[PDB]
């Protein structure tokens, strides 16, 4: 449609590009409209439509104002005046600063007089503006106007929104477009689920309110008013006295009441308390129950967002009792691992969709001297030396990573000298390579310039700390380990594929850090002064360590809450502020988190992806025996069900003294059976294929296991227990042959080895950040603690001498930086963000070795963490999942037949054409046979009685929204009697429904869903007479008629979009439930080879005699948590605490209470990694591949709909039985369709065209009509 602009409509002005002005005109005053400066244009065509034609160019200013309107400087000057203006807004205050401001604002104002004078007189400032950089420009500046003409009256809060005149500035740096058009089409993209995720939140958060009302007040009260003191009174009074805080349950220097819940497994606190109810008070300052639905919304969004969420699983089961996870899961399994991937898969298709465009585009265009010279170069280019060279390097990151902290003076001197040795190596064989060949070739290769640029430093480092410069050199020091890129192929690669495609990296980082920027100013703005006026609504009058109070702590708390935490600043926030606080940060996370960072991922994932006879007679009968069916099973099945048994050797096994025997029955039966099922596979398969095959050695090792463990009886030595646990690994065989299980486990074990080479490289990466963490941190994050855990603070201890004056002791904090070993635990720790503050708290205050940390100093080192989760976080560990989602869809194609060689277009074809097959039709049988007895059906298929319905729905799940603890009588009885209208209005329907159409009523689903339904609420509406007959109990109550809940999620019936991401979802369901097979076994592997290491603990950290590893269901309890990464830190000082132990006797009542260090750090390290990292990722790996599959299906392919709307027509546009027509009705029946099936009336030469062949002499079969529009249809669009 450009022509039509480009035509008598209405002309264009005038055009610059690139030095020509051809202006455009009323055409009688005509200039310059060729298309001699100007037929180079054309040359350089072998841009600014002005859309003026309100009135003329008659040389008025109008000329100068286009003159200046285009023009190489105008736009810099703006850009250049824009970056001083925000560099100034960066420093909070400065009397007088604001007459500047006037000028700074007072520019835009003659900038946007001139390009509005410049394009009209009123009309078109209503029609062209419609591109919005004019928007905000004009915006922005009439708030700065309005802010200076008020005199500060009471409206500060809009003074903050003119920073964002800065995003004016994305349009510096190239390549530039095509990103921004990418969130762009993300977001108007997004719209579509962002509905149903508000909808989803809401059912769980009514789910929600119903399970939990109001228990997380539960607290604990002393018995009795008491015998005595407090008097006789024991009624009313009574009420008096359990109120009174004061004698609440609060161990010591706490300053939250733990709970109670008198269910069975959770809390009993003391003895001498009970456990009451509803006694004034919530956890997090009253933040955090779900006894109303606002409440109970922010709760479900925090679970689904996957924030701090350990707290709240810990709180709630606590309270009410274990069984109450099968609620998490629900909201886990499908909030997070199921549709936080939704948007996943709707970013990376906005992206690899703008991408294809531009990058189509771009596609679419002393002789001696000499002789000694050729002999060292004979001994300079030598493989020799290229391999010498190697191993020296590989020798000197070796002798650059010892540092420990004392480092006694013979590693001092040893190091030294190791230094000296390697610098002078260096020099020398750089220098005659020099000699050997080349003397400026050398400086053309751009790759040995690093190598004398290496050599210069280590000089100048050898000098100037042989004079009195403290550090000057041996940080750049580092920079030999790059060097070590001309080896690895791997690496060699990796570093390509990134330096030679740069531009999209350096954009996105960009955007970000500007983002980001934007958010840090209006939040300094705007919250600001509220931490200083207040300031004594926190515990103990003072600053948090996070505030809105510089500029510096702002970017870092935006920064905090964009890599994921949001929740535990928005409480301190709105603690002081009233509201206004949760917008600011939702949003923060909206547009942080979930769209840039996919985008992100969204980048990776384009460029980085005569006995003879008995003896055979034996072999033949074991060889018949061994592949029978039953045999088989009865393997399994005895494995499985001895598998099982494992589970109950918790504590108290001793008391119960039967188990303990039947155990030992059950292992000497289990070792029989494996060592002669052994003798007879191995007679089976015969010898030399049972070694080589991979799986038989599993069983041969279990095998050896048990024979080893047996034989242990003629010394009477006890048996070891960790080696008669290897009977589970044999449980991995069978799980491999479920119907639907070969595509999972295939990819990951094609997977593998590009998980090892990444580990690898990040190995690598991780070791350049570490080795220097040790010599920036090293000795430092000592403290002068009292005889509790509280730091002296500055000058009752200045250093540490007085330290141990005054017996003060001296201790050291557990995560630090002293080995390089720590190093890497620490890092470990900061690049997953959990317990990531301690440690960013003492290596702020870290001053100077041996002398006392001051409470901020030093506080520009968070540089320091900010470039190394850059580089680590979002860029390696983010590239796990770019490794699953290609392999996933490479398996799937070559496991589901469909040849890979058809090249991802003409599969669509074949899709389309594979649906044609079920395709019956069908007629619904008219009317009833009596008149008025079926005059009711006339009008219960209309399109104002299911319309008349779908609003019940929605008043009804109002009238569920209402409900909060500490209802007045009055409210419940007016719920209860209003709920009963709607529950017989429903099922009053569905029987007219039913008795209109006599039978024929269970040929759609939603029918059978509505009769389930409203037959479960009215037996659940009765079986609410849980009390008087029967336990009352309130968590059965409270169940049992959450049946309700289930006529309102036929909400959803008739969007079309919420109908498309469902069929996507459901058209991947049995992988995703073998996925979560897998991830279940490898939890009950690790939870039986937990309950024998860290049985016995001295309860810290995180280990609170509800949450160890004593029996087997609290030990899940912990691993369902521990899946997801959250709150590792806390479990790993408590199972690797190897400090006052009193160590087993082996004597009498042998007791641990120990642990250890090394399969602590060998037994979380390796399930962060088989589970956190590998398996988490592949749900979104197969709901990714899905979900793109069923769009790029419907927007050029043919829906799921389009058939059976096509059938719509031939479903009442002929009758039932026959499947046929007779070739009239047929041509316009082609204007009874819709657009996608359907060509416009004038077909008769195209119903000549096609080729339909006619049957019997008037029947035509449908098959054929329906081919010939689909491969039309396909003709058409393509
Ligand atoms: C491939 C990788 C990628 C990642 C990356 O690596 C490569 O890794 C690097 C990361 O790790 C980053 C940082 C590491 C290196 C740099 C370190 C630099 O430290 C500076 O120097 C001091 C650290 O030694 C600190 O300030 C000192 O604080 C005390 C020491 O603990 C004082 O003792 C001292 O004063 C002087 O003592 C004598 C001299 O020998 C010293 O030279 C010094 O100058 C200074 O104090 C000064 O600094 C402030 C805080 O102390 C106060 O304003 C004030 O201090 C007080 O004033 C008194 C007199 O003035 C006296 O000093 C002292 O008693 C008082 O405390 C004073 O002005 C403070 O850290 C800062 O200054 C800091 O800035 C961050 C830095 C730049 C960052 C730049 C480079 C990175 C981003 C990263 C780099 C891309
Ligand atoms: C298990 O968890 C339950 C829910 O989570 C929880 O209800 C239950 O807690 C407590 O269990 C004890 C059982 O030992 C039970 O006694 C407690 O309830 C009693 O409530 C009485 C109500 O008195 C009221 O007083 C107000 C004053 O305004 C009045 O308006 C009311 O009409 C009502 O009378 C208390 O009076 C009572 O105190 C006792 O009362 C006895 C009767 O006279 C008397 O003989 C005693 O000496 C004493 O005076 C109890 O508080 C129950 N808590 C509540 C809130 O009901 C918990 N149970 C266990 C075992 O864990
Ligand atoms: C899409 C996903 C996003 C949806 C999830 C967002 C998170 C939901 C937050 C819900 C707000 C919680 C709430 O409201 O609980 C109020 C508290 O009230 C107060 O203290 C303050 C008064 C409320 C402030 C205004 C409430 C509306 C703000 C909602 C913002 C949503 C916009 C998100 C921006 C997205 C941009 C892309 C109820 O008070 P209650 O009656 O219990 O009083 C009892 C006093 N003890
Ligand atoms: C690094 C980063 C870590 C990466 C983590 C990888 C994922 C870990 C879980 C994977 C589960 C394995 C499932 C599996 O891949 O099963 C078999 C392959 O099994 C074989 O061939 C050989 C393997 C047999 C051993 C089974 C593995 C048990 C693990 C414990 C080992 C302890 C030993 C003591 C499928 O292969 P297929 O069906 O094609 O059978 C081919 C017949 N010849
Ligand atoms: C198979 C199911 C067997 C369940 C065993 C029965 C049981 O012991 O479980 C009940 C109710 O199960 C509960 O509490 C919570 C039920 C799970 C709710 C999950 C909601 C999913 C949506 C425990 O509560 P009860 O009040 O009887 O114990 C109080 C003792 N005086
Ligand atoms: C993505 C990439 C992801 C890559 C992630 C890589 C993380 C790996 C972290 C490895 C840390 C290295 C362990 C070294 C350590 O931390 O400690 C060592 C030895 O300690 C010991 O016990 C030795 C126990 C370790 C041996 C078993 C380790 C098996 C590894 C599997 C120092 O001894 P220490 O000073 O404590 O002596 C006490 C003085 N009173
Ligand atoms: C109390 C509540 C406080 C909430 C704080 C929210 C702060 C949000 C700051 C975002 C900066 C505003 C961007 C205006 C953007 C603006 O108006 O400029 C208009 C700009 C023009 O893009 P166009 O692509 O349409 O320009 C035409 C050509 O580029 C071809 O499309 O739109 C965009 O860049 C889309 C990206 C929006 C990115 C916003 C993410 C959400
Ligand atoms: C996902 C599918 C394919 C696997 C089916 C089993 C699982 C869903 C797991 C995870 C949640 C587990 C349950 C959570 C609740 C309970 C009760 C609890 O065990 C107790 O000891 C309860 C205490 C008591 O009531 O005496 C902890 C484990 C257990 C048995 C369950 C163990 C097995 C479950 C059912
Ligand atoms: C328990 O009863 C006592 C007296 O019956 C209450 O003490 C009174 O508390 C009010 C609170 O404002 C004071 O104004 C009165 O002066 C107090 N009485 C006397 C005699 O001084 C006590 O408040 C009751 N318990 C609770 C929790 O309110
Ligand atoms: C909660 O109990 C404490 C302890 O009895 C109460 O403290 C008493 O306060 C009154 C005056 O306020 C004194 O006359 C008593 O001597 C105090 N008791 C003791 C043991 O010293 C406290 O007042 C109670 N809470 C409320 C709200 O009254
Ligand atoms: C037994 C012992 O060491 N007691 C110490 C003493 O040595 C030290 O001089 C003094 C400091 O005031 O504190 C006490
Ligand atoms: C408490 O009240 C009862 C009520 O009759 C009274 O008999 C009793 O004496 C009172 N307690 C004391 C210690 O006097
Ligand atoms: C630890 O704190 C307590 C207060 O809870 C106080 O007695 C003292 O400061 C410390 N205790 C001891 C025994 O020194
Ligand atoms: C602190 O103790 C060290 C011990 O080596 C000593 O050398 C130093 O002089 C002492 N300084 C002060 C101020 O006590």
């Amino acid at each position: 449609a450009n022509k039509d602009r480009d035509g008598s409509a209405h002309p264009d002005q005038a055009l610059e590009q690139g030095s020509r002005l051809p202006a455009r005109m009323r055409n009688i005053f005509p200039a310059e409209l060729a298309s001699n400066k100007k037929t180079f244009v054309v040359v350089t065509k072998a841009s600014g439509e002005k859309s003026l034609w309100m009135l003329d160019p008659f040389t008025p200013i109008r000329r100068v104002a286009i003159s200046t309107m285009v023009q190489p400087i105008f736009s810099y000057f703006i850009m250049i005046t824009i970056l001083i203006h925000c560099i100034f807004m960066i420093m909070p205050a400065t009397q007088t600063t604001y007459i500047l401001e006037l000028v700074f604002l007072s520019i835009y104002t003659i900038e946007v007089v001139v390009k509005v004078l410049a394009r009209g007189f009123i009309l078109h400032p209503f029609a062209y503006l419609r591109d919005p950089w004019n928007w905000l420009d004009f915006l922005v500046t009439l708030i700065g106007y309005i802010t200076l003409v008020v005199d500060l009256g009471h409206l500060y809060a809009l003074r903050a929104f003119r920073v964002l005149r800065s995003w004016r500035t994305v349009t510096i740096v190239p390549g530039w477009r095509t990103i921004v058009d990418a969130l762009s089409l993300s977001i108007t993209s997004l719209k579509d689920l962002v509905l149903l995720l508000l909808f989803s939140l809401s059912v769980f958060a009514l789910i929600g309110l119903q399970l939990f009302m109001g228990n997380l007040k539960h607290k604990c009260v002393k018995h009795f008013p008491a015998d005595g003191s407090w008097g006789n009174f024991t009624d009313e009074r009574w009420f008096n006295y359990t109120s009174n805080s004061s004698h609440w349950y609060i161990p010591d220097d706490w300053i939250e009441y733990p709970l109670c819940g008198n269910s069975s497994g959770a809390g009993m606190c003391p003895p001498g308390y009970t456990c009451l109810q509803g006694y004034g008070g919530n956890p997090n300052y009253g933040y955090t129950s779900f006894d109303t639905f606002g409440w109970a919304f922010l709760s479900v969004f925090r679970l689904v967002t996957l924030d701090y969420w350990e707290d709240l699983y810990q709180l709630a089961l606590r309270s009410a009792g274990p069984w109450h996870i099968l609620f998490f899961i629900i909201v886990v399994f499908y909030g997070t691992f199921c549709f936080l991937n939704f948007i996943l898969a709707v970013v990376v298709m906005s992206y690899t969709h703008m991408v294809k465009r531009a990058d189509e585009e771009k596609a679419a265009e002393c002789v001696p001297w000499q002789k000694l010279q050729g002999a060292i170069g004979a001994v300079v280019l030598s493989p020799f030396f290229e391999l010498f060279i190697a191993v020296i390097i590989v020798l000197n990151i070796t002798f650059m990573a010892l540092d420990h902290h004392d480092m006694n003076i013979e590693f001092e001197r040893i190091l030294r000298t190791g230094n000296y040795i390697f610098t002078s190596i260096y020099i020398v064989e750089a220098v005659l390579k020099i000699i050997a060949l080349s003397p400026k070739f050398y400086f053309k290769d751009s790759w040995n310039v690093f190598d004398f640029i290496i050599v210069v430093f280590a000089i100048l480092e050898l000098g100037l700390e042989g004079v009195q410069g403290l550090s000057v050199f041996r940080s750049f020091r580092l920079l030999r380990v790059f060097r070590l890129a001309k080896f690895w192929p791997t690496l060699n690669n990796f570093m390509s594929v990134m330096t030679k495609s740069y531009g999209a990296f350096v954009n996105v980082m960009y955007v970000m850090f500007l983002l980001l920027f934007i958010f840090a100013i209006i939040g300094m703005q705007l919250f600001g002064m509220n931490y200083i006026d207040n300031m004594e609504r926190f515990p103990d009058g003072d600053l948090p360590r996070w505030n809105f109070t510089d500029f510096l702590h702002s970017f870092m708390i935006v920064f905090r809450a964009l890599c994921g935490e949001w929740i535990e600043s928005m409480w301190d926030c709105m603690l002081v502020g009233d509201w206004s606080c949760i917008p600011f940060f939702v949003a923060v996370f909206f547009v942080g988190n979930l769209v840039i960072l996919n985008l992100l991922i969204a980048l990776l994932l384009n460029n980085y992806g005569s006995v003879q006879r008995m003896w055979s007679n034996i072999r033949r009968v074991c060889f018949l025996l061994a592949k029978n069916k039953y045999f088989q099973k009865f393997v399994t099945a005895v494995l499985v069900i001895t598998s099982v048994l494992l589970a109950l050797e918790d504590i108290y096994l001793p008391q119960r003294p039967v188990l303990v025997n039947i155990t030992l029955y059950v292992d000497y039966v289990l070792t029989a059976f494996f060592v002669i099922e052994m003798i007879i596979m191995l007679f089976a398969v015969g010898f030399k294929k049972y070694f080589t095959s991979k799986w038989y050695w599993l069983d041969f090792i279990v095998v050896v296991a048990y024979l080893l463990n047996f034989v242990l009886m003629c010394a009477g030595i006890e048996a070891l227990q960790t080696l008669r646990l290897l009977r589970v690994f044999r449980l991995f065989r069978p799980l491999s042959k479920v119907n639907g299980m070969q595509v999972v486990t295939s990819t990951l074990v094609e997977a593998v080895p590009h998980i090892f080479n990444v580990i690898l490289v990040g190995i690598f990466f991780w070791l350049v950040f570490a080795i220097m963490g040790v010599q920036l941190f090293a000795g430092k994050f000592y403290k002068c603690v009292d005889e509790n855990s509280t730091v002296l603070s500055h000058e009752i201890t200045m250093d540490r001498n007085d330290c141990l004056h005054e017996n003060y002791t001296w201790e050291n904090s557990p995560m630090n930086f002293d080995h390089v070993g720590n190093a890497y635990l620490s890092l470990l720790q900061v690049a997953t963000f959990k317990g990531w503050l301690q440690i960013m708290n003492d290596a702020i205050d870290s001053r100077e070795v041996h002398k006392q940390p001051i409470r901020e100093t030093n506080i520009y080192m968070y540089l320091y963490f900010i470039f190394f989760i850059v580089f680590g976080s979002f860029f390696i560990l983010k590239l796990f999942v770019c490794i699953l989602i290609d392999i996933f869809r490479q398996q799937r194609r070559k496991a589901e037949g469909l040849s890979a060689t058809d090249s991802r277009t003409q599969l669509i074809y074949r899709r389309a054409v594979m649906r044609t097959m079920s395709a019956k039709p069908v007629k619904r049988i008219p009317k009833p046979g009596n008149k008025i007895q079926g005059c009711i059906f006339d009008l219960v298929t209309n399109q104002a009685f299911d319309i008349s319905i779908m609003v019940l729905i929605c008043l009804n799940m109002v009238t569920m929204m209402v409900e909060k603890e500490g209802q007045s009588q009055h409210m419940t009885e007016v719920l209860y009697w209003i709920n009963v209208v709607f529950i017989i209005l429903f099922t009053g329907e569905c029987v007219l429904k039913l008795i209109s159409l006599r039978h024929y009523y269970f040929t759609v689903g939603w029918n059978i869903f509505d009769f389930v339904v409203v037959i479960i609420s009215i037996v659940g509406m009765f079986l609410a007479d849980l009390i008087e007959t029967y336990f009352v109990s309130p968590t059965l109550f409270r169940v049992i008629r959450l049946a309700r809940i289930g006529r309102i999620l036929r909400l959803v019936k008739g969007a079309k979009g919420i109908r498309l991401l469902l069929l996507a979802l459901r058209k991947a369901l049995r992988t995703l439930f073998n996925v979560s097979f897998l991830l279940f076994v490898i939890m009950f592997v690790y939870a039986v080879f937990g309950m024998e290491f860290f049985m016995h603990i001295r309860d810290a950290g995180a280990i609170d005699d509800v949450y160890n590893f004593k029996t087997f269901g609290q030990s899940i309890i912990l691993l369902f948590q521990l899946a997801t990464s959250a709150g590792w830190d806390g479990v790993y000082f408590a199972i690797a605490n190897e400090e006052d132990c009193r160590a087993p006797d082996h004597e009498l009542g042998y007791p641990g209470n120990c642990g250890s260090r090394a399969l602590g750090i060998a037994y979380l390290v390796s399930y962060l990694i088989i589970t956190c990292l590998v398996v988490i990722n592949m749900y979104a790996a197969v709901i990714l591949d899905y979900v793109l599959e069923v769009y790029e299906d419907s927007k050029e392919g043919l829906t799921d709909d389009d058939y059976d709307m096509f059938f719509e027509v031939w479903q009442q546009f002929d009758p039932e039985a026959t499947q046929y027509i007779r070739y009239d009705q047929l041509s316009e029946l082609l204007e009874a369709l819709q657009p996608p099936l359907q060509v416009q009336k004038p077909n008769k030469y195209k119903i000549l065209s096609m080729n339909i062949p006619i049957c019997k002499d008037d029947h035509i079969f449908y098959k054929d009509v329906l081919e010939a529009l689909v491969k039309d249809v396909f003709s058409r669009r393509g």
